[PDB]
């Protein structure tokens, strides 16, 4: 199959429209389960946020499903980015630090691509170069400048509300608005007294949300971990992983920013872990 | 006399108006984090400086900015001096044994910085083995702790309730604690709870510090919602409300499969009286 390509037909389920979307549920007796999403990136892997796994039990507590299927898929192992350390800045007044908040769920059984289950394209891969109908002289830097220019980048994410999946169009402030977007991180939970924001907002994050240039929808609690996508040439390319934000409105607007791990900033990890998935990383 | 009388306001377990007039002891607790996966729990005002709830609720070590506590329907959040966790509590205590989360001694006390000013919407609930409870029960002044137990927790199906929240409003749910011959059946269903798939001996997860509700016998019992966790398990013994437990965990949440297996577990306060008695020794509670 061709990554980031959807069913060329009308109607169909929410998974005909977003075949790459995966649902993740981490369950515990207390009933305060984690709810997250991810994206199929190959037949054996699902990419999502590292912070979703708060119960270290891949055998019976992590429920992963795709294609709107009801069955939960067998997990071989969950790989956490090596630099991830959520409590690493506790002593500096940062309760939860989300740098490198990405993880890959490796499935025991190979996924079978259909009209409701298909991979999404990843940065600096052969699939993305072809999806964007670019020539083979295309490099990783070129893909980056093509997908993430120094401006307000049009992008989207998939949100679930009332049993329904919907695309939410947002704008990544990667240009002159970047700074003001990142600075609103001061309004995120536990960050009240964080003097320098660069300490909670590292060069591994993309910033969306706000009312400028437009009134951007915000990620819902359950959407955490899902892909942040750039829609180009009728193809879907994942550029980030939803990680955290200022507020959950699905439940001051100009302050409603969401942060995502920029996949261009965790390529050595991705390239190494998915080196056997025939995705052709550059 | 005037109901706002200071002495009349300090009377535990007593009750038109909003739903907070109906449940004056109810406390709301939110542990927020940037990822948006906030913890939601409830608690009970036990005294002027303390709110009792579950230990598992505190997943962000930041009482300064990430733990929001409110009472009396107030939209304001209260400053926290310190959060006290039962010394025997350790959710990872049996990880190596195949048990992901262990909820033994799942209780914690929130010590507020400022005194709670009791009122028409803010009032403490009665705690086991205290001067207050003996009176609420209409028992002679000679009553002992064991006597109160036999009075509140008989070896049978014990009528009880917990306060649940569904769509902005709070409501009382009648449940039955299986403390008699249905006790074993109730506890054995713990086998169907998250992560307990391979638990052979149920005693490993359901320790003698737990009360068991839920199921369809003797009656179809309602279950606790994720957000009701850490909330007080109460006995409505004749116009008075006594807290006998702290909601800890359960097999399933069906708010907002196999109904007969739907059990909820609560930490029996009688099993943590030594902790309660001590930590609350300066709160003028009259512990027997």
């Amino acid at each position: 199959s061709l990554c980031g390509m959807v069913w060329e037909h009308r109607k169909g389920t929410d998974y005909h429209k977003q075949p790459w979307q995966a649902k993740i549920s981490v369950i515990r007796p207390s009933k305060g389960h984690e709810s997250c999403m991810g994206a199929v990136v190959s037949e054996y892997f699902v990419l999502t946020a590292a912070h979703c796994f708060t119960v270290d039990d891949k055998e019976h507590s992590i429920k992963v499903s795709v294609g709107g299927e009801k069955r939960d898929l067998e997990i071989e192992v969950v790989l956490f980015h090596p630099n991830y350390n959520i409590n690493g800045k506790k002593e500096a007044g940062i309760p939860e630090f989300y740098d490198y908040d990405v993880a890959l769920i490796k499935l025991k059984n190979k996924l079978k691509y259909g009209q409701t289950i298909r991979p999404i394209c990843l940065p600096c891969t052969e699939g993305t170069t072809r999806a964007l109908r670019l020539p083979p002289t295309t490099t990783c830097q070129q893909q980056k400048e093509e997908l993430l220019p120094a401006q307000d980048i049009k992008a989207l994410f998939v949100s679930e509300e009332e049993k329904k999946l919907t695309r939410k169009e947002v704008y990544i402030k990667n240009g002159d608005k970047k700074g003001s977007c990142e600075r609103d991180a001061q309004y995120a939970p536990g960050y009240d007294k964080v003097k320098d924001i660069s300490e909670v907002v590292t060069p591994r994050f993309l910033c969306t949300g706000g009312v400028s240039p437009y009134a951007d929808p915000n990620t819902c609690r359950g959407d955490s971990g899902g892909p942040l996508i750039v829609h180009k040439r009728s193809r879907f390319i994942q550029v980030g992983v939803i990680s955290w934000g200022v507020v959950d409105v699905c439940k001051v607007p100009a302050h409603a920013r969401d942060f995502h791990i920029n996949l261009f900033q965790v390529l050595p990890w991705l390239k190494e872990k998915l080196q056997d998935e025939d995705l052709g990383f550059l």
